[PDB]
């Protein structure tokens, strides 16, 4: 039908625009996982982790497994307590949000070099998110 030839023409996307966002977290080291998480706690924080299962919403597992390497690395901060520690203002560090600016920036970058070559006036880009922002009112009302 129609519908279809819709939402894998834009799901045939995710990873054709990861797969070269690649080398610019590999200029910083990183997984875009974390990035995601610290681009969901950059916007959010001093907002915790109880809130954050919430947006981006996955499992436990892996939310706490990423937060495992954040936390060493000179990246996302915790409070300090005796206070079970979900809760714990988990506000972004110092350094992190410096490690914001250049992965956002380079990101950027490229989604704007590849704009570029695109007669999309921005006319038909915000014809277009709420679109997108139309369909995650479900995926939002919906898990």
């Amino acid at each position: 039908m129609l519908s279809q030839e819709f939402f894998n023409s834009f799901i045939t996307i995710y990873r054709p625009y990861l797969k070269l966002t690649e080398p610019i977290l590999e200029k910083h080291n990183i997984y875009y996982g974390q990035w995601l998480i610290l681009r969901d706690i950059a916007k959010h924080q001093p907002t915790t982790l109880i809130e954050i299962s919430h947006r981006r919403a996955i499992e436990k597992p892996t939310a706490r497994k990423t937060l495992k390497a954040l936390i060493e690395n000179d990246l996302i901060t915790v409070e300090n307590s005796l206070e079970d520690k979900r809760q714990k203002f988990l506000t972004l560090t110092p350094k992190g949000h410096e490690l914001y600016e250049i992965v956002c920036l380079d990101v950027q970058k490229l989604q704007q070099a590849v704009v570029a070559k695109t007669n999309i006036s921005q006319d038909q880009m915000q014809e277009t998110i709420n679109v997108m922002n139309q369909i995650h009112e479900i995926l939002l009302k919906e898990a």
